[PDB]
């Protein structure tokens, strides 16, 4: 008995793994990882064991890795002697005695090869497979990593990291086989005891039938997570409700999430997300536009619903001509307190201009805590088509020199509306950071009323069966001057590799 | 082997578990825990068995506890086989022996007597304590708790519970002598963490090193959430950027966190350091009446705002044709009178501005559960009229389904030091009133801060406070229903079974 890990790099959709007897990239990170995982072991008078086979080692110049034991299958390399840190055999399960024996021998890896991987999936000989995802995928493969045995479960997948444009996860499955229990025991004992007033109780852990990718327990670093175990805590603990809206929800109260930006760009993978219309709205507030014609002029119907005629009639608006929403969002960053009056009017001049302050303060006055942008109003709000949903958001120059960003969003509709304020304050950010001169840092989503519309659960429950994927990367084309003038053109998504869109009526 | 634990109630400062042959309190819950933690046990075949002093058996009136074996400790009680649930023995030594004896008992519990207890400890029998901790003090006790061996850490505290006011608390100690979830993940993810350095959002949090942790023993049962203030300090102090600001004094800075705090059991008034209780409620309702004369607080013994309200501060800012102590339109302004016109702190604004908190008062009743329930203060068009730009900016309001009401709070920014702890307990007040007034129970708060830092000269203080284990929180009533919300008065509020630590001096940040 002795550990067998299989170590691997694959692309994402289809496990390509080399071409023309070289891999398919280059990534330094990847190598390191490798170096890393294949050196790891506690008693340092050992050394690991990394199998290959002849085309592997013919890869890679036939040179030895530094403090390690490499052994070679093949039927027609001469069994050496030169080198003992190279020692070849005529089969995998021979050189498998490194087991028995070699007590120098601490851990055993298979490096690969198709050739290689495949028989020691075959004949069942791996315990454990360290798989680093990557994320390019319209190029020629000749060789595969099979399909993982359903034996095998994930238990560990890392945030998207990125390498000259190119995303990366890496990843741990175990062969299945089958705190304190006092600790356990008494929280459980007590909650029996106080029901709904223990507020443990009221914050229940997700069934397993709900949470995306279970065996995932301790690992579950990707932050797409953090947007899907949202989902989960919701699914099981949301309290029925019914809203304005014909369609009720299921609803808690007070959440988080947080996404990384400096690696990658928070573009969900488990569907795929909308990311021109999300766009699309963006510079449209940041204009300070407040006519729904200008979007839907751009084809993004998202906002057409709450500036219909019936639906501004409905609510008390029906003055309004269609699609004037009113002092709206871009309204209250440009023009804020202005005196709103038609979409039609010159507001050039009026109100405060946050948006401008906000640049200003925030290349001048980088470390003073005052960079706020808000779009509640209590003087306009009633001329508002829809209050605003994403409030006040607060936004931070690190010591070296990135800009991260808060959001407090007062009522999220989990499954359409908040994976595009994740896309959409990801690029405000990665906006300001170009004309500020910084870098992206962090995403800190902060919920008020976080639901789900009943006439969603199964289409996220869909959502809640696909296994994540790196994140892609988001680049700028050019640099601007004004942060008014970007365009989509500008904007350059690589490497996303999401799921099947997903489908879902937006309630009125 | 087999497991001996101690299972006691005990007043949290003094240890009392008895007076007169009788327990201080009469609180059910610690009995139905009781039964729980000595009933608990894998094999149907065997029982618990629950060791006890002859005057606690005297105490329970000598009838047996269902499903498990009571053995007595007596030197002149007969040993007379009638009740086979029921055995007495002259030392707590041979008892034990319980461990030998009766592959028929699984587990063994020292219920106590102080006699029993102090003899269990001193002959080191004795693996873990079950701890239910008691808020009140001030009431006559003849029987102790001893104190807990250097030998014990604590692994477990509950979030603290009510019954007839009275605050208590559940926690585990064991004896300890002689990450991790298994090596492959935290190897891996070491691993990963040199190769990327600060690319890895995860070196961006790094965990807080055990010296800067409070009560670091307790791993995976912090449970209690004075926890919540605690380690959010050790977060900043572990990787809080160092960072000049407005003040001459530097501030650690960290961005994006998070606290929660229940209110249905208890008030979040933090008790690892004595916290100025009145002081915050008397701001919080000169708020929640709209003013702005810095005087009414200075006339009411309470200084917070003077600093910001003199005449050289008035003068440095730009504000120096301003009556001294005039603060401007801050909090209570934007919340009753929105976006007014800022004549003086001597005008009657009657009528004028928008009034945010009699508007939530009317949503909260009529529509309850209508997601707009929401308090604001940042108003850009007045923020250089203010004395000081708020720090807590905005606050939401939810109506569960079982009627409580809750309340979410967004800090841009917030002196974990100083103000953090005032803006718990103040929020935690205003939503209880706000509660009162609109017919509904208090749910729970949580603040969430942009900015969270602590200043420089804060640093010895805080680390003081970071060695104090939490006490149960305690309770706070409204002694009568108020018809309005301006209403309340300090007289109408009860603090019932606040023990905190004593109280920490720490300079503000003009
Ligand atoms: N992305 C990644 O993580 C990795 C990618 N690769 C890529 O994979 C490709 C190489 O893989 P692949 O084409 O499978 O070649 P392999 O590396 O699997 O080597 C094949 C050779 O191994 C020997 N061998 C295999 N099975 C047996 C057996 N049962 N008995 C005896 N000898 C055996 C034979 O050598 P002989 O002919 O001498 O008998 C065979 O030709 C390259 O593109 C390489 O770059 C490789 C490793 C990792
Ligand atoms: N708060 C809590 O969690 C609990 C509180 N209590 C309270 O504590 C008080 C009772 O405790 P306490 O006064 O210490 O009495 P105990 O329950 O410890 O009983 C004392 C008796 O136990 C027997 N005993 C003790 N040591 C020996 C020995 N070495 N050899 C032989 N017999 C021994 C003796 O009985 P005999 O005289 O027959 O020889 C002695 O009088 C009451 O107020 C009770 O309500 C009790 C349990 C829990
Ligand atoms: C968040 C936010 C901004 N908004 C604005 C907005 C306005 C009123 C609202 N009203 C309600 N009840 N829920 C909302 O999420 C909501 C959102 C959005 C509105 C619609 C979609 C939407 O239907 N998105 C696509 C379909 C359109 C497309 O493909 O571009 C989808 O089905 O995912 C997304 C965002
Ligand atoms: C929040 C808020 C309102 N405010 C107003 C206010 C004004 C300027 C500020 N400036 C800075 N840098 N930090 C602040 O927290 C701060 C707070 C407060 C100011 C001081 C204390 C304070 O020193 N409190 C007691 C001591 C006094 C007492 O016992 O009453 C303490 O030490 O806890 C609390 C609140
Ligand atoms: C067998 N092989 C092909 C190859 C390439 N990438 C991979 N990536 C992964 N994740 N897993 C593999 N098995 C893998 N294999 C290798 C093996 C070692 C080195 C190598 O240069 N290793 C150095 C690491 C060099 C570095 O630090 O950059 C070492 O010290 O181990 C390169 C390719
Ligand atoms: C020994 N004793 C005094 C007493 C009271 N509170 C305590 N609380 C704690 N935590 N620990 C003790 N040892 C303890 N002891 C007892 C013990 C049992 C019962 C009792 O009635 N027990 C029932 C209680 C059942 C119930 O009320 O649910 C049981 O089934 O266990 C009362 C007093
Ligand atoms: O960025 C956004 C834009 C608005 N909405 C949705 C959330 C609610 O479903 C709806 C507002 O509902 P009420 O607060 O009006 O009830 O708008 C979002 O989730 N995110
Ligand atoms: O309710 C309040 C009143 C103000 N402050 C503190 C937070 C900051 O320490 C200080 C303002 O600092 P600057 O934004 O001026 O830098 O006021 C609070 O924390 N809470």
């Amino acid at each position: 008995e002795k550990n067998v890990s299989i170590v691997v790099a694959a692309s994402v959709l289809s496990s390509g793994i080399g071409i023309n007897g070289q891999l398919p990239w280059s990534i330094s990170e990847d190598l390191k990882f490798f170096s890393k995982i294949t050196n790891n072991k506690c008693d340092s008078n050992k050394k690991n064991a990394l199998i290959m086979g002849r085309k592997t080692w013919d890869s890679i110049g036939r040179r030895p890795l530094k403090n390690r034991i490499i052994v070679v299958i093949s039927s027609s390399l001469p069994q050496d002697e030169a080198d003992p840190n190279v020692v070849v055999f005529r089969n995998l399960e021979d050189s498998i005695e490194n087991l028995m024996n070699d007590d120098s021998i601490e851990n055993i890896f298979v490096c690969g090869g198709e050739s290689i991987y495949r028989d020691a999936l075959k004949d069942n000989f791996v315990d454990r497979i360290y798989l680093t995802r990557v994320a390019l995928e319209d190029i020629e493969f000749d060789t595969y990593f099979p399909e993982i045995p359903e034996t095998f479960l994930p238990v560990y997948m890392s945030q998207t990291f990125c390498t000259k444009n190119i995303s990366y996860d890496f990843m741990i499955f175990e062969k299945q086989e089958k705190q304190l229990k006092s600790i356990d025991d008494t929280v459980d004992l007590l909650g029996e005891i106080a029901g709904i007033r223990k507020m443990g109780n009221r914050h229940k852990f997700p069934k397993e039938e709900i949470y995306n990718t279970p065996s995932i327990r301790f690992g579950r670093e990707h932050y797409e997570f953090q947007y899907l175990d949202l989902l989960s805590r919701v699914l099981e603990n949301g309290a029925y409700r019914e809203n304005r809206t014909g369609i009720s929800t299921y609803s808690i109260f007070g959440q988080m999430m947080r996404f990384d930006m400096r690696e990658s760009f928070p573009l969900l993978t488990t569907k795929k997300v909308a990311i021109r219309s999300i766009f699309e709205e963006l510079i449209w507030f940041i204009k300070g536009d407040t006519n729904g014609n200008h979007l839907i002029e751009k084809k993004v119907y998202i906002w057409s619903g709450n500036g219909s005629k019936e639906y501004l009639e409905r609510i008390g608006l029906g003055h309004r001509e269609e699609n004037d929403l009113g002092p709206i969002y871009g309204f209250q960053w440009r023009h804020y307190n202005g005196e709103y009056k038609t979409m039609h009017d010159d507001y050039t001049g009026v109100g405060v201009d946050q948006l401008a302050k906000l640049i200003e303060t925030l290349k001048n006055n980088p470390k003073d805590r005052r960079h706020i942008l808000t779009a509640w109003n209590p003087s306009a709000l009633s001329q508002m088509a829809l209050p605003p949903c994403h409030v006040l958001s607060q936004y931070y120059v690190t010591n070296d020199n990135c800009l991260s960003c808060n959001l407090y969003q007062r009522s999220c509709d989990l499954g359409l509306g908040s994976p595009f304020n994740i896309a959409s304050y990801a690029i405000l950010t990665m906006m300001l950071a170009q004309v500020c001169g910084y870098e992206p840092g962090e995403l800190a989503i902060f919920i008020g009323d976080a639901h789900i519309y009943e006439n969603h659960l199964t289409q996220l429950k869909e959502q809640l069966s696909r296994t994540p994927r790196p994140f892609p990367q988001l680049k700028f084309k050019r640099k601007v001057e004004n942060i008014e003038d970007f365009k989509w053109e500008d904007i350059e998504l690589i490497g996303y590799y999401p799921y099947p869109t997903i489908k879902m009526d937006m309630a009125v």
